[PDB]
């Protein structure tokens, strides 16, 4: 296993905003109540999975525990900057497996709940 990615980082420029906490409280944690939400909430061990290819393939891992480790923690500057953290746990999923693999199925039912939720943002 490589490190996971950071949470906190010192010298990053932080922002609280409207937007960011409303990726917390309502994004997030709607998302992490969905009966596909459980492969997501924490980083691929690939050890423990037995996907000795995982970090060979995936370069840049994503998943929702660090997501919202970042959002407790004040990581981030935006909003957009949470938005593309989701993007690419989705996209990882896509590209390190294929079209019809349960996975991939529970990825794409996630990631059409959250667009549905970041359609319209607070101000
Ligand atoms: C062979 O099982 C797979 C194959 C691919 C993927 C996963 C798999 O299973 C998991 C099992 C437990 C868990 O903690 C996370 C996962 C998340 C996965 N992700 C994100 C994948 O892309």
């Amino acid at each position: 296993n490589p490190p996971p990615p950071e949470t906190s980082n010192p010298n990053k420029p932080k922002r609280q905003t409207n937007q960011l906490q409303y990726l917390l409280r309502v994004v997030l944690k709607t998302l992490w109540k969905h009966q596909f939400a459980w492969p997501f909430q924490q980083p691929v061990d690939a050890v423990k999975l037995n996907l000795p290819d995982y970090y060979k393939i995936i370069k840049t891992p994503m998943d929702m525990g660090t997501i919202k480790k970042r959002l407790e923690n004040n990581y981030y500057w935006n909003a957009q900057e949470c938005i593309q953290d989701f993007n690419t746990m989705f996209t990882n999923c896509y590209i390190y497996n294929k079209p019809g693999d349960d996975i991939v199925l529970m990825a794409e039912a996630l990631e059409k709940l959250f667009l549905q939720k970041i359609n319209e943002l607070p101000t």
